[PDB]
């Protein structure tokens, strides 16, 4: 019940996807891992013991690392895992940077309104992409010889945990997360965007494109106002968006750990 | 019940133990770690499995890394834990040369001979410190921050496993078991000796000692022919030291690894 133009569209998507997401991780290396103004630290210890997660690592030859992170101790030690988080961040954004490229409504926009969504929409992505991994039943970001997993339901508390587990309770196809990755990134209320109609005609089409997706194949009365849940989670991701953007410049405001395309992306110009 | 020569080369060897033996560890640092002819290779394969090991790492700020060693696939990675052990016995031999050094008997031998017996015992001196970290109810060895765990009683048949056990079971005094490291470290028939008949003397009044000290401190049913239990256990840690020495060298032949300090000592000359 899809138009020719929809099912294009979706195969655009789902090409672009495929493309460029590695969902095995395997290119993923040479990242860091971790070693063997009152107020500001403050509000940071806060933010940071949030989301507290230990890592494992599974040798290519069966061997395994695994790795427990440190209790607040009042000191430097819980900024042990950002610099892996920012190199991991930062394969992520370029996997969602080249996702876009490949899409042809995002080209033929002008250049400066693809760099603004981009800034506005790549941690949204990678949160979407990121949830594709997530093990609900284990706590755990499986990606590929890496593995994050949630320290020990005072854990659905944190916005961000509880947008991956009610996101993942929605059993999403391919096709439904590739579509909320496109209208997440066609926002066109993002800061410095100039073509506002274009845009905001695009993710008119995209979110047409889902709604009419979820209606043709998902009858189930489980189904019924799925659409709706779609959107509102894309609301509450953007809210979760604009809470890690200040959590982050907290963060770099105390104790600097951006990589280059992190500051480009969150604004962080290097003076 | 001892003689005052007795109690002073008791005093003398403590000193000695006490300055060089660094029980906690603590500047053991810049250690490596695991990644993140055919008839030859089959021996090796062999000697290497004979002792699997986890290992763990404790970090200053509270963070424990883990690592579980890989099964043989028939590659490269069964060496994975040789750098790091290299670095670890490094490590120990230095305590022990320094050890040596500190013993007024030792310094008064000539310097040739001094290197022979150093040469002989290192080994064995260093696993009669290790065994003092040993845990024999979680089949660990404590070494400060670190920890290496046997992986999962075919364990006790591996001679330097089930040394051990046994050795550990016999509940020495620190004084027993410096008193050991005495004995093997003057050994008067390692290779190259020349003061045969001193080095005999000495390593008789050593001996003598711990008897007189077993003797004097022991009165208990359970502890009657200790003292013919520890000299047996010293003829087995000399098998094990021949025995371990060779898979050293086997290694070595088809996989280079040992440190300057463990070529030094086992007769590796750079050619
Ligand atoms: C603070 C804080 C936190 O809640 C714990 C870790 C923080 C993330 C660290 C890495 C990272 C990378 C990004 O590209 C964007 C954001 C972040 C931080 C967001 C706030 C986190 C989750
Ligand atoms: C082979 C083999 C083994 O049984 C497994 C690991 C080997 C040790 C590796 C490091 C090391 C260091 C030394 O100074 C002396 C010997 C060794 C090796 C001995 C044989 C071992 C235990």
């Amino acid at each position: 019940g899809l138009t020719e133009e929809q099912r294009m569209m979706i195969r655009e998507l789902m090409d672009a996807q495929m493309k460029t997401f590695d969902t095995t991780f395997s290119h993923f290396k040479n990242f860091r891992l971790p070693g063997v103004e009152a107020a500001k630290w403050s509000q940071v210890r806060k933010d940071l013991c949030s989301l507290k997660v230990s890592l494992q690592l599974r040798g290519e030859d069966g061997s395994v690392w695994n790795y427990k992170p440190p209790a607040d101790s009042g000191g430097k030690e819980i900024f042990s895992l950002l610099p892996h988080m920012a190199d991991m961040s930062t394969y992520m954004f370029k996997g969602i940077i080249s996702f876009a490229k490949v899409i042809s409504y995002f080209r033929d926009l002008p250049i400066e309104d693809q760099i603004s969504l981009l800034k506005g929409a790549a941690f949204e992505l990678c949160q979407l992409r990121f949830n594709t991994v997530f093990n609900a039943e284990t706590g755990t970001w499986e990606c590929g010889r890496l593995s994050y997993c949630l320290e020990d339901q005072q854990l659905l508390l944190e916005p961000m945990l509880k947008f991956h587990y009610m996101l993942k309770k929605l059993q999403l196809h391919e096709e439904e997360y590739v579509l909320m990755q496109a209208i997440s990134l066609f926002s066109p209320d993002r800061p410095g965007v100039l073509q506002h109609r274009v845009v905001d005609q695009l993710q008119e089409q995209f979110a047409i494109t889902l709604k009419s997706y979820i209606e043709c194949n998902r009858p189930q009365p489980a189904h019924r106002f799925l659409f709706l849940k779609i959107m509102a989670m894309l609301t509450e991701l953007r809210s979760i968006n604009a809470q890690h953007t200040q959590r982050l410049l907290r963060i770099q405001d105390i104790h600097p750990f951006a990589t280059p395309l992190m500051q480009e992306l969150f604004g962080i110009t290097g003076s």
